[PDB]
């Protein structure tokens, strides 16, 4: 029922950029931008929580022709016009320095799609993954920690749950559970689609909650920079809490390095009811009830 690999590598689809915009407000840290992309002429479909590759033209370091990078999908399987006709990614300028070349160094494939230009045509293979799938319970929680572009997946999620146009397209799937996205990123012009999460609160404020750590705005209980994990030992005990009802899904994602605090953090809650995290999560990924996708 999934769909999975419509397109591969050795014969991707051929779509066509609509849109590219910023997400980073000014003042804030970095590139990441929203881009469409048009999906008529071809029979890619996805769902929610999926990615897609994308594959950069020129060649690599040695000659050779560079290989996809994999996008998380920013967009309901609707797309964001909802008419089942675009994709949109949200993709980061990937860049850094000396430790690997003369200075700044920018990624190809995060350079190449956040400067590309609506009309380009652009190599899209996928969709791929079941790691991060929705439940089509409509009574589910869904406990959403993410940094960065690890937004990306909760956007779909969120839009899917909250929109009023996919309310009314998706009848089968009416939320009425209870969402809570902890959202962490250095500053507020860097809350990505910072405006829209905020509407959405506003008008389920007992459905949906939204937790932000603004590592250079906020500083935790110990005088360090405000970081997801700092968020999640705030709230370990609710957390744990939500966690313990057997319909509740969390998901985990963005770069690699944020799931070592949260454990700690959910584990000692969880050892003060005599209960194991690292175990009692070991069954919840057996039970499609603890999705991870980090990077
Ligand atoms: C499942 C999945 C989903 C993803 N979703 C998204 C998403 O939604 N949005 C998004 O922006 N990205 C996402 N990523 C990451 C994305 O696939 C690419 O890895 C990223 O965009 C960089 O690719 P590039 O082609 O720009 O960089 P490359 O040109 O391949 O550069 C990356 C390479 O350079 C080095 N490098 C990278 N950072 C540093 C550093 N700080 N210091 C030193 N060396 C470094 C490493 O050798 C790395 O392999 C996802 C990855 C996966 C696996």
């Amino acid at each position: 029922d999934v769909p999975v690999n419509l397109y591969r590598p050795n014969a991707p689809f051929i779509g066509k950029v609509i849109s590219n915009e910023p997400l980073v407000k000014e003042g804030g840290i970095g590139i990441v931008q929203h881009i469409k992309f048009d999906l008529t002429g071809g029979n890619l479909k996805y769902i929610e929580g999926q990615s897609i590759g994308i594959i950069p033209p020129g060649v690599d370091k040695n000659g050779k022709p560079e290989k996809l990078r994999l996008y998380s999908i920013a967009s309901t399987r609707h797309g964001d016009d909802v008419d089942d006709k675009t994709i949109s990614l949200c993709v980061r300028q990937l860049e850094y320095k000396h430790p690997e070349s003369g200075e700044t160094v920018y990624g190809v494939c995060s350079t190449y799609l956040t400067h590309i230009e609506p009309g380009s045509e652009v190599k899209i293979t996928g969709p791929v993954g079941k790691e991060m799938l929705l439940p089509d319970d409509p009574e589910a929680n869904v406990i959403m920690l993410a940094g960065g572009t690890g937004i990306t997946p909760m956007r779909t999620y969120l839009w899917r749950m909250f929109k009023d146009a996919e309310r009314a397209a998706n009848p089968e799937y009416q939320f009425k559970g209870f969402s809570w996205l902890v959202f962490g990123v250095p500053t507020t012009p860097n809350i990505l689609y910072k405006e829209e999460l905020e509407e959405i609160q506003q008008k389920y404020p007992d459905n949906f909650r939204l937790t932000y750590a603004i590592s250079r705005e906020q500083k935790n209980p110990q005088g360090g920079r405000m970081y997801i994990q700092d968020r999640v030992a705030e709230h370990a005990d609710q957390l744990w809490q939500l966690i313990k009802n057997q319909k509740t899904h969390t998901y985990i994602c963005g770069l690699r390095g944020m799931e070592e605090g949260i454990d700690a953090a959910l584990s000692a809650a969880a050892a003060k009811e005599g209960v194991t995290w690292s175990d009692y999560q070991k069954d919840l990924k057996k039970a499609g009830r603890w999705h991870v996708e980090t990077y």
